[PDB]
């Protein structure tokens, strides 16, 4: 019931508005944008290209951070450097993710995700402590003057054994 016969018809007439503060850095603002959205993602995390900002990711094989790097356009889409860096002081195993990538035509009320596609992203076994890694993430498809987010999810180890859990 909220849909109301509302006008925008500029009547001359004086109305003072509050305070509005002041701008702000385009990064800064791609930064407040990935965050906000970070919060607002239940499947993986945000890294948008423009914030290009480290995001924190609790996966599988263990807390694990990561961020886009030199962002260049490809023959089909665009490569940029995908890097696992360690929250934890331990090395991180072989493991495969899924990375979805896209545009952002909306707004932070309300944003719908467009022209969104995946990837799988497999980094080396990390046995090295503290873990950190670099992979090339070569996106297909979409040009990085048009990238609009990059989400990191879907996180799981490959052909590597357990341990018995020996509860009985």
């Amino acid at each position: 019931m909220v849909q109301q016969s509302e006008v925008r018809q500029m009547k001359h007439s004086v109305s003072t508005l509050n305070q509005e503060m002041t701008q702000l850095n385009q990064e800064t603002v791609k930064i407040t944008q990935q965050n906000r959205l970070n919060a607002k993602s239940s499947s993986g995390v945000y890294l948008l290209p423009g914030a290009k900002t480290p995001a924190r990711l609790e996966s599988q094989i263990g807390t694990l951070r990561m961020s886009l790097v030199n962002i260049t356009p490809d023959a089909d889409g665009t490569t940029l450097t995908l890097r696992i860096q360690g929250e934890s002081n331990d090395p991180l195993p072989a493991f495969s993710g899924t990375v979805e990538y896209g545009q952002i035509q909306g707004t932070i009320d309300n944003f719908q995700e467009i022209n969104v596609q995946n990837q799988l992203i497999n980094a080396p076994a990390s046995v090295l402590a503290p873990s950190d890694v670099d992979i090339p993430l070569q996106l297909k498809g979409i040009s990085v003057d048009q990238l609009g987010f990059v989400r990191i999810h879907d996180i799981q180890p490959v052909m590597q054994l357990e341990h018995h859990h020996h509860h009985h």
